[PDB]
RNA sequence: GGCCGGCAUGGUCCCAGCCUCCUCGCUGGCGCCGGCUGGGCAACACCAUUGCACUCCGGUGGCGAAUGGGAC
C-alpha cells in the first residue's frame, strides 16, 4: 500500500547480497540528483534486510525519487518504494 | 585451527607445484588411515526471511583440504 508524505522514502525488495556500505553508496548514486539527502540508513540484520530508508532534505525531493524511480532495476530486481510511515530522528531532530 | 593413536617413512638444502571459513603468509600448510576436539560468523555458500527502522545482533556448512624435480 502507502501512506501520506514524508521527507523520507522506504524502499525495499532490494538485492539482499549487496553489502551495506556498497548498497548505501550506489543508492546515493542513484538518488541524488532528486535533491539533497541528509542520509541513508542500512541494515543487514534478519528484519531490516533488503530494506532501505533514504531521508531527503525537502519532501519534494522524496515525491519525485518516488514517482521516478519505481520499480527501477537496481542489482537486478524491481525496486519497491512507498514514503516512510513515520518521520526518521534526524528530520523530528529539527523541526 | 588443536590434540591423539596406528601403519609408513634415511638426512640437510634449493626450486617449482598445490591447498585453504583460521587470508593467503614475506613463522602458513600439504605421506596413508582413524578418533577426539577449539574459535567464528569477519569473508564466502546454502537455508530461511518481502521485512517500517533510527540499538550491533537468524541458522547451518567448509580444514572431510593440498606433490613433483634438483643439489649435496
Ligand atoms: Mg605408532
Ligand atoms: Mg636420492
Ligand atoms: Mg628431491
Amino acid at each position: 500500500p502507502e501512506t501520506r508524505p514524508n521527507h523520507t522514502i522506504y524502499i525495499n525488495n532490494l538485492n539482499e547480497k549487496i553489502k551495506k556500505d556498497e548498497l548505501k553508496k550506489s543508492l546515493h548514486a542513484i538518488f541524488s540528483r532528486f535533491g539533497q539527502i541528509l542520509d541513508i540508513l542500512v541494515s543487514r540484520s534478519l528484519k531490516m534486510r533488503g530494506q532501505a530508508f533514504v531521508i531527503f532534505k525537502e519532501v519534494s525531493s522524496a515525491t519525485n525519487a518516488l514517482r521516478s524511480m519505481q520499480g527501477f532495476p537496481f542489482y537486478d530486481k524491481p525496486m519497491r518504494i512507498q514514503y516512510a510511515k513515520t518521520d526518521s530522528d534526524i528530520i523530528a531532530k529539527m523541526k
